[PDB]
């Protein structure tokens, strides 16, 4: 019968299915296509959940999230980054994905023009499209560090209602430099445009990269989106938060109660223990493993002949220009899996226009995977 | 400073805040949730999974094991054959409604629902740009709509029905639901069947049925929140018609990525004999509570048929003011009908999912 | 080709001790459920409840946060501190943390206490009826066990005077208050007298205080041996009051002179107590855990009242004072010459399972029966219905 | 006179005493490298932990049957078949509160007070101390490089007056040496012929290194022997206090009666959890620990030669190197105390394991991280030449 037109959005995951089949049929899978850590939640988080299963009913919490977790997040902004955030600014969400749903519904009406970098995270486009917004792609390249600029925003016509930035970004790993983000933030205020700052990969940054910064260092008019999924490796726990501007707090409160009732309560109780010294050590321990992995991957890539890369500043991705080896990146990735069993993500998923020249490689697994993958690509690539 | 117009929806919870402030001598009969937590096999499975599983993202539609278990439950308990592919795991029924409304309806579509009813259907649909058509229902009919009642509306794309319903507790009788289901097919209207309170039914009063007994064109919404008391675990499921499966798959991956994975792994153990015994044990406690409440109320006797864990009817004394005063005076907390019905709710909703002591002490 | 004599296969003589027969009755009960399914069990020597939720939560967290390697032999400081503070907060006696030694149950505590205090051949006295395992441990460890027969006259508990009359002299005395199987508590004055006598007579006192916390209204008050004399060894457990029976955790209050001996023995014999049990048991001293423990006692009190009142009605009115624990020790002599036969028949006929007194008293136990009221009230009520119909036709 | 029993006056388990000394160094100096531990640095495998976590929700955790839960008994019996090809009946298996609890049962069931029980020196100190406290006569058999630090049948044959019992450990604390299959069989056979009870400590089974003699169960030769084993070392369930005995048919009634009176039952949460030790995942994690030990062993042995300590007991299994330090010191106790005070490296003195000859010897543990081994080697290398 009837299917809604707005429901007809592109899919997000499909590559992950393809990889899974290789293990079942061949068993030689090296996976560098994942958009998640290989590590799970830190042990203090797991311990808190284990205790809560005995001590807590796990009924509905208050819509905005438990006070303890809100207090802990607010205190983390001070203790680690020297910005004063009131607990009432923090709203707990069902992942950053849940946070984006709230942010887009509270900030934008149907037909509003919202801008974002390409390449970028595909789901922003797809959520905004389904919610009836007009998505304005800003093509970004090596010239501007794969990130938008204030000037680039200024040139856009007709005017925008919203801008979404991500630092560090999926799939590039590049961070917007503090000055540029501040400029972008300042521009938005002046232009009466709402800024959505994806800060999901904060905490996962590499040495010699530009420093990361919160949008609330410049402007509190911006909506900050963050998660427990990446830095704290609580990916399947579906927990994140928003820093909500005062004017939008009533709207966010009403929407969250109706749409979600509350975030996962076991995840909430457990996540308070993410802000312990032990959990932070385990999180930073994962980053240390990533840094080693990054070095091996970058150095390996040059040797095999892939030297044009987006600046790997953070996250756990290398965004690689593979154009010399192929006209179509989708075909390239499919073949490599079929031939070697090494699984990588095609750039088409992140960029419809220019992605066919590009590939995304994840280094959040074991070093063995990176090392073995490099051996296999090195033997395979010259005969392509 | 710009706030979206669509964001300006009514809130859901407000009574729960009022009760919290009192903690007088609080007796709470205003809750929309069980007082019990998850069954012990569910908790045990989660405890084990914290050691054995990474708890990364699952596949968007949910883990095969949980999908298989839900499909098998429809057969084993209710004699309807459901394919595992029909089942889509969601972040609660609230997450399920988001998917159902986005997949089935475009902005501007007319979707009908009973009043009184669950406030969040109106508020989700309004925010998603749909046109909400209230169907006022009272004692004269089921407090559930009928095909004829739907037929008389001019000019619908969708109908949402709930059996048993919040706040009445009434079930749509199997014949009437089938009729409603059949009408929808004939009229080319999409049916959203809220079946969240299935498994919580009382001796006699009507009987529950799945929409898929009559028509597979309807979307079935269900949850682990009420029968399995996994309220804070945020886990539910949809039975999705074949035509809508691609749309639901694409939306869920973009909007949620996947449902809570620890909740998914744990919920497989909900379909054990031990978990079912604990769930039915809760129902036995509710039945006792129901009897005490109904009999006590008469000693106010005009109520919606208590076929969930709610009693929905008083007018002689006043409803928003009534409830506020009773809490301030006695400390007994009850929900005002205004939250469920804007037109006629100024009615009361009393919850009996707590301990029997609370029920007994409550009357004054 | 040729047959030949085989050398006698050697089993130690000291190993030839009686079994803990309370386990044997538990086996008999189990068969009734498998074959008939009508079992009402009043024969158990343990709570029907498990560990309190804060204890379980602490263990669940420790499985994630702690390696669970060997602890220090005497037990973790936190648990030792908590036990010492409990003596003050609840009973107003000052106990130094160093006095507390954590053990693998009270059973492990008795092994340490008996090895540290007594040599082989030493005369150690105990009440009969009593807990069978004291006799069996002491016998196996080469001590001479002196039974003191106790009855209604002396509240089924020894007295200082009774001890004074014993010849030849004793090296040790074991008292239990509340006791298995009677449930009687030694009154504070009498225990003090017993404690004082021991000091004067240079006799070591072993005070079993395992059932402390499980006492009923109008019973004599319970008291620690260390209120009178610190020369006595106090034995206690998490098994009964805190229902941590399978966790195998308890403690000793060790006199200063015996601390070196206990330390050396425990490290060699056990290395350390169960570490997960240790970490978890710190949370037993929370308000929530104490409420759950006292909640169990409230359920027992109700059960006690139903059982006592029911027993009089059916004609069993001569009982040991049910002061604590969760046992009624009943004189069934009017109904039977042999208690072992009585219990076997009742199980075969009604399915109600009770413990024969022979297990606790070899000499006089055949007149006696032990009934446990730590299960659900339904069990008590149904058991009373079944005995009432069965007994008059015996 | 305030009375303490004479039998109570035994030596302490001095391994614990060294552990106390090490602890102080971390609190005061913070430079502790610990190679003195008698336990794995790893905890229980994740399937074991998961089973315990689930049991806390699903099980009352009351007393089990005295001999241990059927499931765990069945799993242990099946492990002897599946891994080592010996058929063991579930009734032969008795679950105990560690091997320490197992030794208490074994010694009480097999020996009366005054019975002569023999053991290798150096060896695990607790056998002597348990047997002494239980009133037995302990017969030390001094063992050295000549006989691989392990007793022989011939060595046993020479002992006068006759013995009632023999305790052997393979692999042993503190040497790490395994008794070769032939020699253990010979020892087992001798015992039967001589009407002497054999107690076979098999606690470190599963922790063996490449090119070492193979390990074997005493029940491959004789079922008259008592086998003692544990979850403490191979399965790293050290604080769970769980082990088992293979009990000869004649001793089963005695062991049953003693265990019920002395312990009631083993730790029930540990029992339920340990069933999951026999999963493929748990075995992989256990073997993973061994792989880490093997690396550590190689670094330690090679490092020791370079610094000048080259006379060692054959490191066949366990996680110990038993090192002859006589060239560097007359007293090993002083040596270890000084090294801790000077470098912060903590090692165990041989006196704890051998009262007569241990002052020439030292025990080094390699169950920690490789960093510890590597750093320890750097520190000893700088310190030793000026001694
Ligand atoms: C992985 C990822 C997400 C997912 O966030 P959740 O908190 O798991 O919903 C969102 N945005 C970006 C840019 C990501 O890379
Ligand atoms: C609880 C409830 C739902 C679903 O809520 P979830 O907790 O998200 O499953 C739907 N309708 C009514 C009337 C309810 O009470
Ligand atoms: C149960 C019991 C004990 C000890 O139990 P543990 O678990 O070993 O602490 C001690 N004495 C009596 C009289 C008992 O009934
Ligand atoms: C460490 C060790 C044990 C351990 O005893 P458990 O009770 O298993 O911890 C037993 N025997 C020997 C020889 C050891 O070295
Ligand atoms: N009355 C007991 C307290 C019971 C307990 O906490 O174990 C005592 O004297 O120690
Ligand atoms: O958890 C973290 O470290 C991220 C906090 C954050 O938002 C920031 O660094 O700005
Ligand atoms: O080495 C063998 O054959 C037996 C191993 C063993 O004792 C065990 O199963 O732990």
């Amino acid at each position: 019968d009837r299917v809604a037109l707005r429901a007809g959005v592109p899919p997000f995951m499909d590559v992950w299915l393809a990889a899974a089949e290789r293990q079942r049929t061949h068993g030689d899978l090296v996976n560098l296509s994942a958009g998640q850590p290989s590590a799970g939640a830190p042990e203090p988080v797991r311990a808190a959940a284990a205790a809560a299963l005995h001590l807590n009913q796990l009924g509905y919490s208050v819509a905005l999230g438990i006070p303890e977790l809100r207090d802990a997040i607010a205190a983390d902004y001070q203790r680690r980054h020297g910005i004063t955030v009131e607990p009432d600014a923090v709203v707990i969400t069902t992942g950053s994905s849940g946070g984006f749903l709230l942010a887009f519904l509270a900030c934008f009406d149907a037909g509003d023009r919202v801008a974002m970098a390409s390449p970028g995270y595909p789901c922003y486009r797809n959520i905004l499209s389904a919610l009836g917004c007009e998505v304005v792609e800003i093509p970004c390249g090596p010239q501007t560090r794969f990130q938008p600029t204030a000037q680039m925003l200024a040139e856009i016509d007709p005017p925008l209602r919203g801008v979404v930035v991500a630092s560090p970004a999926n799939p590039t790993g590049t961070v917007i430099p503090p000055e540029e983000l501040a400029a972008i933030a300042s521009w938005c205020d002046a232009s009466d445009v709402r800024l959505i700052s994806d800060e999901v990969y904060h905490g996962l940054v590499y040495q010699g990269a530009p420093q990361t910064s919160c949008a609330w260092q410049t402007s509190r008019n911006a909506v900050v989106v963050n998660s427990f999924s990446k830095y704290y490796a609580m990916t399947g726990w579906r927990l994140g938060w928003l820093l909500v501007p005062t004017v939008l707090r009533r709207a966010v409160d009403c929407l969250t109660g109706n749409f979600t009732i509350c975030p996962p309560v076991l995840s909430q109780i457990a996540a308070v223990s993410a802000f312990t010294p032990e959990a932070t050590a385990e999180a930073d321990g994962n980053l240390a493993s990533y840094a080693i992995n990054r070095s091996l991957l970058l150095d390996g890539l040059r040797r095999i002949g892939i030297d044009r890369l987006a600046p790997t500043d953070g996250a756990f991705y290398v965004y690689a220009d593979v154009s010399d080896f192929t006209s179509d990146s989708l075909a390239f990735c499919s073949k490599l899996l079929a031939d070697t069993g090494v699984a990588i993500a095609p750039g088409i998923d992140f960029d419809t226009a220019r992605g066919g020249s590009f590939v995304r490689i994840s280094f959040a697994g074991p070093s063995g995977d990176i090392e073995e993958a490099l051996r296999r690509i090195g033997s395979w690539l010259p005969s392509q």
